[PDB]
């Protein structure tokens, strides 16, 4: 099962700066990263996920098995222990550091919503070939 598999590129995002400041991303990376159209590569094999996020020079690789403890490297470099769940074939949900993350695939469009208190950081990405 491979619902999420593919390569997607950011089209637009809301509240990037406010969110990244809140979480402790260095200001130099915030300013150089706010206009980056990052690429996310996902390989789904049943419950087993691997994803690679590229933004400029910076590459972050992560993996998890749905419903199990995993260790996710966040944008700051902090690795967090959490559990990622599926809510249907096309929705991944997790919470770490009081952030709720929801990743939802609709055809070729992935919407990622990260909520930290009143800050709702929304990213919309579009499939880019294979
Ligand atoms: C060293 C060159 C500067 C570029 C590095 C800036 C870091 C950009 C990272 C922010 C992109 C946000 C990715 C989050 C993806 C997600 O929603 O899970
Ligand atoms: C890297 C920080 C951890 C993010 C927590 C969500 C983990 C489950 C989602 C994995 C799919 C990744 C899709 C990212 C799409 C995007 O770039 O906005």
């Amino acid at each position: 099962g491979s619902s999420f598999s593919g390569k997607y590129q950011l089209q637009s995002q809301e509240n990037f700066e406010a969110f990244m400041k809140a979480i402790g991303l260095p200001e130099e990376l915030i300013q150089k990263g706010k206009d980056i159209k990052g690429v996310s590569e996902i390989v789904q094999n049943g419950k087993h996920f691997k994803f690679t996020i590229t933004a400029g020079s910076k590459v972050i690789q992560n993996e998890f098995t749905v419903g199990e403890e995993c260790e996710l490297e966040t944008m700051t470099g902090e690795k967090v222990k959490t559990v990622v769940q599926l809510e249907g074939d096309n929705k991944l949900v997790t919470t770490f550091k009081n952030i709720k993350s929801v990743t939802e695939l609709n055809g070729d469009i992935i919407t990622n919503t990260m909520t930290l208190g009143d800050i709702v950081f929304k990213r919309i990405s579009k499939r880019i070939g294979t």
